[PDB]
DNA sequence: AGCCTTTGACCAGCG
DNA sequence: TCGCTGGTCAAAGGC
């Protein structure tokens, strides 16, 4: 999507069942972190953005 | 070296 | 207070 990123964890979650994995934008001082959800056939089927990303991208 | 993913255990916050 | 649940740490390993 464009971001650079870095995993800090995996979890799995009530009710849905594909896994949560959370990430964390890479950029110095950069805040922004995101979750996801994908589906068995790899499809995104959730993702939370927390933040936003006061620089450019790469 | 430096950066990433995996993994298991710890944190908090709310009911 | 307790303990489940989602969020995070950070070590151990891979690249
Ligand atoms: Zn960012």
């Amino acid at each position: 999507d464009g971001y650079n990123w870095r995993k800090y964890g995996q979890k799995q979650v009530k009710g849905s069942e594909n896994p949560r994995s959370y990430y964390k934008c890479t950029f110095p001082n950069c805040p922004t972190k995101k979750k996801v959800e994908r589906s068995l056939e790899g499809q995104i089927t959730e993702i939370v953005y927390k933040g936003s990303h006061n620089h450019p991208k790469p």
